[PDB]
């Protein structure tokens, strides 16, 4: 670890839809590292974060996942670059 990791960014999820399930549910593609769903005024906002160990699992995720309608609710998979980082040299 420690190399270069990359997270990617979901929207449109389904309120139901919980941290847990963003992890499980991406799961399948490979091991997920991080799994948050980003509150907006204290309200959901069906976005959050994905993290893997390998960068092209990252990617992959994206292709698996964007285009899966949860509960009836498509949602768009795609690479989230420069995600984190307060202090970039």
């Amino acid at each position: 670890g420690s190399s270069g990791s990359s997270g990617i960014f979901v929207r449109n999820l389904p309120f139901d839809f919980t941290w847990k399930m963003l992890k499980d549910k991406f799961n399948e593609c490979g091991h997920v590292l991080y799994a948050d769903i980003k509150m907006e005024n204290g309200k959901s906002k069906g976005c959050g974060v994905v993290k893997f160990e390998s960068p092209e699992v990252a990617e992959r995720a994206c292709r698996m996942m964007n285009g899966m309608k949860l509960s009836g609710r498509e949602i768009d998979v795609r690479i989230d670059r420069n995600a984190s980082g307060p202090s970039s040299g």
